[PDB]
């Protein structure tokens, strides 16, 4: 309750830029009673986003609770509702921003029925099948591929970060500041900027020089197809952060998983040359994979 930003001082031209964001504070209802979630990343609330004609819209509200600034809040603008403007079937949108005087801004995501992937084939109960899976690798590519598009690099593509609709279409979700605490589990920290470092998703550059590409995405989706193929196992359970590196260096790579498609694992293996400029751009990597999922019977 000390957050406190004066609206009246922001760059009048980024204001305008963003109006079109912008949902007013009758136009979302939140019923705090009403969490969808709990977890590191704080809480997500039900919301019920009303438009104009009297469509009522089910989303999901989370405050941007490590936003404390009219600074931040500018940065945020700047980087998030110019530079996230996206339309695709396999990308979760923005539904809008609140911005609040008192209070952090909140986010409004369209509600999103299964959750995250990784939890939902983790699941026993559930049943994706070894063709349903490859489609949702599939999906993501297809996702990726409008990303790079747009010259977008994800930086923490994992099974975690793509949510799943009720018809079970995926959705590759990038929760910027959205996430309040992360998992030591999947993310290290940088000692002196704080930064959090998917360290089991990152491209063996990224884990020396800490600069992610659009070829790092693909060796972090390398690795969520694995997450995909064990359903949602670890990966490299049992070692730490240095160990992985000379894992890595050795050239020794995550294990096929079983049920796991021959020319599928193939296609992960690429996904993790060590030389990035020899990884599939996601334009290969939706094409080879769509043939492994329309030629999948067996
Ligand atoms: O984008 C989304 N839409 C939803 O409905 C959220 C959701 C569905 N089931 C859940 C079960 C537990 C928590 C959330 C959800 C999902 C979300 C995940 N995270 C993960 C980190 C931070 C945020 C913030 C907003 C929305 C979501 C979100």
């Amino acid at each position: 309750n000390t957050v406190h930003i004066d609206l009246s001082a922001l760059n009048p031209e980024l204001v305008q830029a963003v109006q079109h964001v912008v949902i007013g504070p009758s136009s979302l209802i939140v019923h705090f009673n009403e969490v969808i979630g709990r977890g590191h990343f704080g809480c997500v609330y039900h919301g019920t986003l009303l438009d104009n004609d009297g469509k009522k819209i089910h989303c999901a509200v989370k405050s941007l609770n490590r936003i404390t600034d009219i600074g931040e809040v500018s940065q945020f603008l700047t980087e998030g509702i110019i530079m996230k403007d996206f339309s695709h079937p396999n990308v979760l949108s923005l539904l809008g921003i609140c911005l609040r005087s008192e209070g952090s801004p909140l986010v409004v995501l369209p509600y999103m029925k299964h959750g995250d992937l990784r939890n939902f084939i983790r699941n026993e109960t559930h049943n994706p099948t070894v063709k349903d899976l490859i489609g949702f690798g599939l999906q993501v590519a297809k996702g990726m591929k409008y990303l790079a598009s747009k010259k977008f690099v994800h930086r923490d593509l994992a099974a975690r970060n793509c949510m799943l609709d009720e018809k079970f279409t995926v959705k590759v979700a990038d929760f910027g500041l959205a996430r309040d605490m992360y998992d030591k589990e999947y993310y290290s920290v940088h000692n002196k900027t704080g930064a959090k470092l998917p360290v089991k998703w990152m491209a063996l550059e990224s884990l020396q020089t800490q600069k992610f590409t659009t070829k790092s995405d693909v060796w972090s989706f390398g690795v969520l197809l694995w997450e995909l193929m064990t359903r949602g196992a670890p990966p490299y359970p049992d070692v730490n952060t240095f160990d992985i590196t000379v894992y890595l260096l050795q050239g020794r790579r995550l294990l096929q998983p079983e049920y796991c498609p021959d020319p599928l694992y193939e296609v992960m293996l690429k996904c993790w040359h060590p030389k990035a400029e020899m990884r599939p751009s996601f334009s290969e990597l939706v094409s080879r994979i769509s043939a492994i999922f329309s030629t999948f019977i067996g």
